């Protein structure tokens, strides 16, 4: 996942 990026 991206943490602090949701919009990867």
């Amino acid at each position: 996942g991206c943490v602090x990026y949701p919009w990867c």
